[PDB]
DNA sequence: GTTCGATGTC
DNA sequence: GACATCGAAC
């Protein structure tokens, strides 16, 4: 973790004398002792360190030898800090994280906050809580994706009612590493929720508070402003006024018998996001390596049959949008059909999505969290009545 | 059905 | 920086 990063964590951090510090995912404990050099020694410091190639700690801390996440200590600790590991748990192909089918439903079984495909830094955030004694303090960086993702809404949820939460946004700080980071600072007593944005110096970082939610239970973290409030309630949400599908997904198309790898008579490329442009699509080039009939892709999804409004979902944060005119098949994407009674003016919706008031909107609330539009902030785009109306 | 990325590759 | 994963995961 850079030093700047490690200070920062280590000014936001309490634990009375005499109490249980614990650095999880150890190494050789920079958390432990930038501490110590910070508060002094009457602590009992210990590390926990699954690498016994990785575990050099001073002869002052205890270091531990086991999975963090499976490890059942005597007794519970006051402050935990540092830097869990982040990644995905699946198959070598796809995913960074490789365990036994065994040791994945054993994670499962112990973490009540485990959702979808998940992530090791979630089921770090949960055991480290679980940890904590009453009042207990927890200090980590971790990606910034949990405070918008459905992946983690158990995990909001649970720091919500355990305990009182400050966020801390730092963005890109790891150097060749691309993840957008924040420092939790949580709690295990009160409630709440505290954001905040930070200034870097040659000094080090510098909290600004942003917004307080006092009441947080657990709902998306955003960035709000005056403004973003003033657009909100200026028309209705995008998700009232379509149904809001994705794209079939590549292997789909690669087993259907209708679908080619090259090019010929009455065949279409499958659309990928390269072919969806701010105001148009690209019919023509192909990206996927896919190509089948226009007219066999409502096998696929009725909805390719249709004319209908297409959102980017991988372009970073942003509105990138277009009427897909002719009804082709697409890999990627939004596809959005109007619900019953609505009346759309396809050409204007069109250009408010694109327009430079919305990429300012959701750059303004998401900043960089997540290298998506994803569906949660999709369906909360406003939409005036000159483009949009359910009647 | 659709989600996610210590992103993947230019 | 540009410009987006794409398929295991549930
Ligand atoms: C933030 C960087 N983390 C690096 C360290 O975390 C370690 N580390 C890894 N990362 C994968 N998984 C764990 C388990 N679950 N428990 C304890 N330690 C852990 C790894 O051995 C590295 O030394
Ligand atoms: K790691």
């Amino acid at each position: 973790t850079p030093p700047e990063v490690v200070d920062f964590m280590v000014s936001l951090a309490e634990a009375p004398r005499g109490g249980r510090v614990l650095e999880p995912a150890c190494a050789h404990g920079p958390f432990l002792r930038a501490f110590r050099e910070a508060h002094g020694t009457a602590y009992r410091f210990v590390g926990v360190e699954i690498d016994p190639k990785a575990l050099d700690l001073p002869p002052w801390a205890e270091g531990i030898l086991a999975d963090f996440l499976l490890w059942e200590p005597g007794e519970a600790f006051d402050l935990i800090l540092g830097n869990p590991p982040y990644g995905i748990v699946g198959e070598a192909s796809k995913y960074p994280i490789h365990v036994f089918k065994a040791v994945k439903d054993l994670y499962k079984k112990a973490f009540s906050t485990w959702k979808g495909k998940y992530n090791l830094y979630g089921a770090f955030l949960e055991k480290a809580v679980r940890l904590l004694k009453p009042g207990g303090v927890l200090v980590f960086v971790v990606p910034a994706t949990w405070l918008v993702l459905e992946d983690f809404a158990l995990l909001r949820e649970f720091l919500a009612r355990e305990g009182k939460t400050s966020v801390y946004y730092l963005g890109e700080v790891f150097p060749q590493k691309k993840v957008s980071a924040v420092v939790i600072r949580f709690q295990k007593s009160g409630k709440g929720l505290s954001l905040w944005d930070t200034q870097e110096s040659e000094s080090g970082f510098t909290p600004i508070l942003w917004a307080e939610y006092p009441h947080w239970e657990g709902e998306i973290i955003r960035f709000e402003t005056e403004e973003t409030r003033k657009l909100e309630i200026s028309g209705m949400p995008l998700g009232d006024l379509f149904h809001i599908r994705f794209a079939a997904r590549s292997p789909e198309f690669k087993k259907h018998p209708a679908v080619r790898k090259e090019p010929g008579p009455g065949l279409v490329p499958v659309l990928t996001g390269r072919n969806l442009k701010p105001g148009w699509v690209d019919y023509e080039k192909n990206h996927s390596g896919l190509w089948m009939p226009k007219e066999r892709a409502k096998e696929l999804r009725d909805f390719y049959a249709t004319p209908h409004l297409v959102v980017a979902h991988t372009k970073g944060t942003r509105v990138v949008a277009a009427w897909d005119e002719r009804a082709y098949p697409w890999r990627e994407e939004f596809h959005l059909l109007p619900k019953e009674g609505v009346r759309l003016d396809p050409s204007s919706l069109v250009q408010w999505l694109n327009s430079e008031a919305m990429q300012k909107h959701v750059r303004t609330l998401y900043r960089d969290f997540v290298p998506h539009l994803t569906l949660r902030m999709l369906e909360r785009l406003p939409v005036r009545r000159e483009y949009g109306f359910h009647t």
